């Protein structure tokens, strides 16, 4: 009957998937590729049925005709009467930060310092960040801003995978999927973390989920939060608990794309598998929680309390809003109507 492909990055993801797979009873199966924009072609190949995207992606995505399904939504303060699944997305802060012991170092400074992105093309790890490096440098020169970076996506001999350390073994530097050990918000945290970089562009929530005692990853056991600082954008530099003043801006939250003409279908497996597997869900922790992944962020943020319904039924420019839509626009001239493929 109702039966769903999603598309996983990568080995560890895959591994999540097979999991996942196992306990539906088939009602969900796997395909794999290396990267997020193989999977968006898997997608539109009509191979995969879907994945959850980061808002750069689903920009890539929605010129290629992918929409918008449903939303991460993670635990509020502020529209707490309501059903997760009802509540409005409220976004997330992208942040960029430093360790206090490297004094003197502001937005304004950061010129030839070493970075850590999530990846290429990401929301807040990229996007924004260079975003503004650009419009204020007025060359669309960002790869030579930076001495050295890790940026997973990027040319593997450049000075932006200079900072990538590949897997286990050494092999897939710099690859836009967790086998590269600092991928994504925790690894390019972890980059900062170990001192490998001198800034990281990542969101909020990933600094306060690895310090403290939150992690028990052993490179983020020890870490303090008093022992980081938010760079502002005015020049100054604040406690990691002011980000609410202290931020680049704030990210369309990460959602779950497919075809058009399979949205309405993907739609209705995920919110019963989220019944089965969510945070309150008949399984969570027993046999099997979609949301965890021991801090990995695979397949889904593991801050994730539910996946939203959208309402409005946004087109993927009304999802991202216009502010963070032109902000890619202007980004990309450097690097109109399109699909990459
Ligand atoms: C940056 O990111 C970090 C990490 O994401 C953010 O911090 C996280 O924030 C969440 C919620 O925002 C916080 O949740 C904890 O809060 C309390 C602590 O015990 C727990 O339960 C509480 O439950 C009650 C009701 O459910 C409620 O208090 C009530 O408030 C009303 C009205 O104000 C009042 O009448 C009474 O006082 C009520 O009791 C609270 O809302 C609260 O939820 C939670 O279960 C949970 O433990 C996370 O702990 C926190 N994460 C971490 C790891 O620290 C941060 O907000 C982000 N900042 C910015 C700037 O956005
Ligand atoms: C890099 O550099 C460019 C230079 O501007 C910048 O691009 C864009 O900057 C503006 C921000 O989006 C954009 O202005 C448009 O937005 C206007 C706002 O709409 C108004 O809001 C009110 C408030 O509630 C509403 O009532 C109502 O919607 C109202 O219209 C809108 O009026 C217009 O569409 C504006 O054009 C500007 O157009 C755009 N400029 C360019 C060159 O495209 C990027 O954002 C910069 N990049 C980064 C990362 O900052
Ligand atoms: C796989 O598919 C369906 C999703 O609803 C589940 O089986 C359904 O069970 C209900 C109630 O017993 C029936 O009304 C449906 O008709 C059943 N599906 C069909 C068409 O056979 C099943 O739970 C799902 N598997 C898991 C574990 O996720
Ligand atoms: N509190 C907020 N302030 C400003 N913009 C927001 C906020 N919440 C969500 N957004 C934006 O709304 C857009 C989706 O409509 C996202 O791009 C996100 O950046
Ligand atoms: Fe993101
Ligand atoms: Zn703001
Ligand atoms: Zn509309």
């Amino acid at each position: 009957y109702t039966r769903v492909v999603w598309c996983a990055v990568g080995p560890e993801e895959q591994k999540k998937c097979q999991q996942w797979s196992q306990q539906s009873g088939q009602n969900v199966t796997c395909a794999t590729a290396s990267t997020t924009d193989d999977c968006i072609v898997l997608v539109l190949k009509g191979e995969a049925d879907a994945l959850n995207l980061d808002g750069g992606y689903i920009y890539t995505a929605g010129k290629c005709g992918l929409v918008p399904v449903l939303a991460e939504n993670r635990k509020s303060s502020k529209h707490s009467s309501l059903d997760c699944v009802l509540r409005p997305t409220e976004g997330y802060l992208a942040v960029a930060v430093v360790k206090k012991a490297n004094e003197g170092l502001t937005w304004n400074s950061l010129k030839d310092k070493k970075s850590c992105h999530t990846a290429v093309d990401r929301t807040a790890g990229w996007n924004i960040p260079m975003g503004l490096i650009v419009n204020q440098t007025g060359s669309c020169a960002f790869d030579e801003f930076f001495s050295q970076s890790c940026a997973p996506g990027a040319d593997p001999k450049s000075r932006l995978c200079a900072l990538c350390a590949g897997d286990d073994q050494g092999l897939d530097k710099c690859v836009p999927n967790s086998k590269e050990k600092y991928y994504g918000y925790t690894g390019a945290f972890r980059c900062l973390a170990e001192d490998v970089g001198d800034v990281a562009f990542v969101k909020n929530d990933t600094v306060w989920e690895n310090t403290n005692g939150e992690s028990t990853a052993d490179w983020a056991k020890n870490l303090k939060r008093e022992d980081f600082r938010l760079l502002c954008l005015d020049g100054t530099r604040k406690p990691v608990t002011e980000a609410q003043s202290c931020h680049l801006a704030v990210a369309p939250n990460h959602a779950v794309v497919s075809r058009s003409d399979r949205a309405a279908h993907v739609e209705q497996v995920l919110l019963h598998q989220q019944a089965l597997f969510g945070k309150n869900g008949k399984n969570c922790p027993d046999k099997f929680c979609l949301f965890k992944s021991e801090t990995k962020n695979l397949l889904f943020n593991d801050n994730t309390e539910c996946l939203a319904k959208l309402g409005g039924r946004p087109t993927y420019e009304e999802y991202l809003g216009t502010e963070y839509v032109t902000a890619i626009a202007n980004l990309k001239k450097c690097s109109l109507e399109a699909c990459a493929f």
